[PDB]
């Protein structure tokens, strides 16, 4: 059970950019492989990944530095430990780096080891990853937030919001929900190609048609739901990622809906906008509806909509338990988006999920634009009985691999598997 | 060790459509999981993919029948066997099916089992898959045939042909080759974005920029090659998929270059065009140059070009060992695309590859429109020392996964690994 080898290597992510991969071997023969997704090389409160910056190689995006760190620094510091001591190992790697950003060794280097280790252990004990991470009572399959229509900067159309997602809350199981989202996804692709719109896909694997406004985004999605055979009421609901920081002007102090063409709006106006969109559409979740610094505005948004709408904070909290408690106290938002490579280790991730839960908040495990076949976040979702997950559209293996993995979990879980659907929003008092 | 369990389930492929997955366990605990890919379309001579045809579920694309076949028919037949008995097991399933196109049990069902068993056996023997399949002397990393530009039916632009690809033949090792094509893939993306063109990708993770000229696609790549810092003709030769059958006049005997608008062209002059293209541009390989039936025509093309240019037949042979032989007699090609699921079993697959080698033909193991995280075709390329592989662009994990596996393989090989680059074309007299 004692780690006898920790070896990193450079590989590619779903976007053609190098990333790290770590393999841990125990003396018994147990193996574990951790693959890290594309994080950020810069952030004030965000853990930072380590890039080489060699303009001549991979456009400076190589991670030969992080690999070297793992193989020559982290490896010998970890070799000797018992693969099962997750907490102790992450604690060390964190102290070895010695910095909060994990800037010395690199968050990508630390995370790959953290994950490989955990997987190595699961393997050693011959148990599924989700049981090894969360215990015996790990059975609630996440209700997915599926990307379907893209806008803002992740598109070239008239839609200010970054992305529109569908949530199959009316399904009896994850498997059916998956089927539900897939049939809608296709019904829609049909509506677009027949409407003359582009059908190619982006990073999340969703559509980025050139719709005319924001309303034409939700509306077209409603069409697909109905064409697919499901009712927009109970079968499929709506979720969105506004990513308002994108169309927010620090200097002007207002939000500017360029793409939409609706001009500029005030935070009071934006909160009003969301109130209009929510009455006209079955929107259950709004992500980063106000700028990452509008701490005051989020509080108001939370007061008016928080009772019947999930307000998620992505750029707002940056998986930083620090900022999370700041929001919890002030009472801003009621759900946090968890990005593993953004925090750094598995134990820190779990700590965040627990702090969130204890606040009556929701923890939406998430993916990044540059993913890999690794589906560790799916086991995490089930190991913590999170209740939801946001891992992409129903295209591209970098996204499907996570859904296929949830199928297996639901499958090997048998008659004890659970799908809460709408009953997953324990954070929403009113319906 | 005796096979104790053979279990299949319905999962999703990279395009969001259901496919089959099979797990194999042996008495001592060895395990193996095979995932089956799927093509955009299919016809005769191609092993049958069993679909449920239930229009009210996944557009009638569910594979619940095949899942049942493996669990209810195949499992009972194979359990008891020694996981290492590949040939025997693949022969047992073929007979069990009875039909020549595996249409009774389904080629997706059979293949899933075939792959699962072999991987389960490598696991059992604690040896890398490429070694279990091809023996001790497996060390040639494939020269990749990377997708960059798309045309024909796979796009909404001119470009009569449906696929242009780059081949990093000048790199010293597969690792570098991958970096090379990656820098080119991105360099191109920079060019397309700049001149206002679609940066979105297709099934293979390639680009579908709207261009009005077959020659444009060739020259637009030549500049991405150079701007990436590489010298064409030496570091990056070119390969193309014509898929001429798509634009072949069923009635009359001509090819209509509708997309490019060049109008009608006859198989007698199409050869001149291909002979032209290869004159100005660095075209090393042309896939399906003439119609999948214009045999007589292909022959001619093989004489005038087949000694300095690889002519691989995809639709021509459709991974059919019988069609192939015919082509070998007439001398109408010098390379064949290998699509595992198009034939159905790993055994028949290796038989097809060995039969090509003996004819001085090249065996290009390729990916499929609908893929999964599975990278078995990667090990197959090295196991047989094929020398080439066509598994996609440098976007989408359904593609990148295969490349990462190759990275892993080369690494594992160490000092005995080999990358032949241009010299992989043993089928070409002149270079
Ligand atoms: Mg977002
Ligand atoms: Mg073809």
């Amino acid at each position: 059970s004692i780690i006898t080898d920790v070896y990193a290597r450079e590989i590619l992510d779903s976007r053609g950019n190098p990333t790290i991969e770590v393999e841990v071997y125990t003396e018994s023969g147990a193996f574990g492989r951790g693959m890290v997704p594309s994080g950020a090389s810069t952030g004030e409160y965000e853990a930072v990944e380590l890039r080489d910056g060699d303009k001549a190689r991979y456009g400076g995006k190589g991670v030969t530095k992080a690999v070297d760190n793992v193989n020559n620094i982290i490896a010998e510091a970890i070799i000797g430990y018992d693969v099962r001591d997750q907490m102790a190992i992450d604690k060390a790697m964190i102290a070895l780096d010695g910095t909060p950003n994990k800037g010395k060794l690199g968050a990508n280097a630390i995370l790959g080891v953290s994950i490989a280790v955990a997987r190595a252990a699961a393997d050693y004990l011959e148990v599924p990853l989700y049981h090894y991470l969360g215990g015996f009572n790990t059975k609630v399959l996440p209700t997915p937030m599926m990307n379907i229509i893209n806008g803002g900067s992740h598109a070239d159309n008239s839609i200010d919001f970054q992305e529109f997602m569908i949530m199959p809350v009316g399904a009896p199981t994850f498997k059916e929900a998956l089927r539900m989202g897939a049939e809608v996804f296709h019904a829609l692709a049909a509506i677009l190609k027949s409407r003359g719109l582009a059908t190619s896909v982006g990073d999340e694997g969703g559509f980025a048609p050139n719709l005319g406004s924001n309303e034409e985004g939700f509306e077209v999605i409603i069409e697909a739901i109905e064409k697919a055979g499901y009712v927009p009421g109970k079968d499929v609901v709506l979720a969105m990622d506004a990513a308002s920081s994108e169309f927010y002007d620090k200097e002007k102090g207002v939000y500017v809906l360029a793409d939409s063409g609706e001009g500029e709006k005030t935070t009071d106006e934006m909160i009003k906008f969301y109130e209009e969109l929510v009455s006209k559409y079955p929107i259950i979740s709004i992500e980063d509806g106000l700028d990452e610094n509008d701490w005051d505005g989020f509080k108001k948004l939370t007061d008016v909509l928080g009772d019947k709408v999930q307000l998620v904070g992505d750029d707002l909290f940056v998986t930083n338990t620090q900022k999370l408690s700041e929001g919890i106290e002030k009472g801003i938002a009621n759900s946090i988006l968890i990005k593993v490579n953004q925090i750094g280790t598995l134990t820190e991730t779990f700590e965040a999920i627990e702090m969130a839960k204890e606040a009556g908040y929701t923890a939406v495990v998430s993916h990044r634009s540059g993913e890999t076949e690794d589906s560790t976040i799916s086991d995490i979702a089930v190991a913590t009985n999170a209740g939801q997950i946001k891992t992409g559209s129903l295209s591209r293996t970098d996204r499907i691999a996570k859904y296929n993995q949830l199928l297996r979990i639901e499958d090997q879980l048998g008659e004890v598997a659970e799908y809460k659907g709408l009953k997953s929003f324990y954070n929403l008092k009113a319906a």
